[PDB]
């Protein structure tokens, strides 16, 4: 009776085993575009993928994501509301099971079908083990996806998606660049905030793009073909892997811009 996304085993239960859920910084969060303050002290983000190294691709069980080597000083993710340099380790997704949900962060309430997360970790802390331990040991860089136009840069991920279909699965996934997944526009939202699975840490700044990008019926639906369980167990497709808008709490969500 592991946590998941259940009525048995879903967000509102994980505070049992994660107490912290009920915390002070937790995410996501709604992002009321009125009440997000523009600081002038903010910089441009600095997204620097040109040298990443893709690595695998893995279903996980609760979601899939796309390993990187962060070894060595790759991709980085720097400037914006961060001190010092963060290492992108892997990206992932949220969806829905149907095009109206999906998203994790809501803007002004609105769901999007979709939530890119491209993780990285602050390398003042030597790895990213030691990295969730800390307040300021993640960066994560959150773009929504609506449905519309396909997303080239996508689809080589769709299209292994068959080969990853159960929990455990991996696959070569070697000389992808994440670069074909971000939008035109690096205008941001950020706030200090948590992992959104367990163990719900609170080792996230968060920066989350206000460009969502557009990706295909068929994109998506591929994605909702994924399976929670493994391979030889009853077929529990994976759809809905998303934490609702927990509470702001004490905390203000800046914008970069307008
Ligand atoms: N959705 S999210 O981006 O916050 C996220 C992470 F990025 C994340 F890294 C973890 S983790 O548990 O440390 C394992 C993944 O690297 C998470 F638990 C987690 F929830
Ligand atoms: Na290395
Ligand atoms: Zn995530």
């Amino acid at each position: 009776h592991h946590w998941g996304y259940g009525k048995h085993n879903g967000p509102e239960h994980w505070h049992k085993d994660f107490p912290i859920a009920k915390g002070e910084r937790q995410s996501p969060v709604d992002i009321d575009t009125h009440t997000a303050k523009y600081d002038p002290s903010l910089k441009p983000l600095s997204v620097s993928y040109d040298q990443a190294t893709s690595l695998r691709i893995l279903n996980t069980g609760y979601l899939f994501q796309v390993e990187f080597d962060d070894s060595q000083d790759k991709a980085v993710l720097k400037g914006g509301p961060l001190d010092g340099t963060y290492r992108l380790k892997q990206f992932h997704f949220h969806w829905g099971s149907l095009d109206g949900q999906g998203s994790e962060h809501t803007v002004d309430k609105k769901k999007y079908a979709a939530e890119l997360h491209l993780v990285h970790w602050n390398t003042k802390y030597g790895d990213y083990g030691k990295a969730v331990q800390q307040p300021d040991g993640l960066a994560v860089l959150g773009i929504f996806l609506k449905v519309g136009s396909a997303k080239p840069g996508l689809q080589k991920v769709v299209d292994v998606l068959d080969s990853i279909k159960t929990k455990g699965k991996s696959a070569d996934f070697t000389n992808f660049d994440p670069r074909g997944l971000l939008p035109e526009s690096l205008d941001y939202w950020t706030y200090p905030g948590s992992l959104t699975t367990p163990p719900l840490t609170e080792c996230v700044t968060w920066i989350v793009l206000k460009e969502p990008i557009s990706v295909s019926s068929e994109q998506v639906l591929k994605f909702r073909k994924l399976n929670f369980n493994g391979e030889g167990e009853p077929e529990e497709l994976m759809v809905d892997n998303w934490r609702p808008a927990q509470p702001l709490k004490n905390r203000q969500i800046k914008a970069s811009f307008k």
